[PDB]
């Protein structure tokens, strides 16, 4: 089993992981929000469905059960 | 306002970041899932607890209102 020293560089690992994660997700939010679409027509609001539901579908294909939850919050912040 | 070919490589590059995004969670749940704690006291779980209200004040403090559901997707994946 792992050594005390073994579990605190991992914590420190993780620390440093949450840290990209933050970064990533405030550009990605700075980005969408600069170029969120303006007046939609019916036609242009399905446009945009799709492609969220292709982002919901990836993120549950790759991180499993909580992907669509994840993809929600970053689709809401980026409105 | 931006046109077209910008709005593209904008759209481009939130794909790269969610790309980032989610090789960053897998790397930290794996890490995670593999250090996280065996039988624990009620006194480490209050450590733990601390631990984790850190993170979810961190969260908060950086994205704002999504940052607690951000944190409890990272916490509940990492168990």
């Amino acid at each position: 089993p792992l050594s005390d020293a073994e579990i605190q560089k991992y914590r420190e690992e993780i620390n440093r992981l949450d840290r990209e994660i933050l970064d990533a997700v405030k550009r990605r939010t700075k980005i969408s929000q600069t170029i969120g679409k303006t007046r939609m027509s019916s036609g242009g609001t399905r446009l945009v469905h799709t492609r969220e539901v292709a982002i919901i579908n990836q993120f549950r294909e790759e991180i499993g059960e909580e992907g669509p939850a994840l993809a929600g919050i970053l689709l809401r912040m980026g409105r």
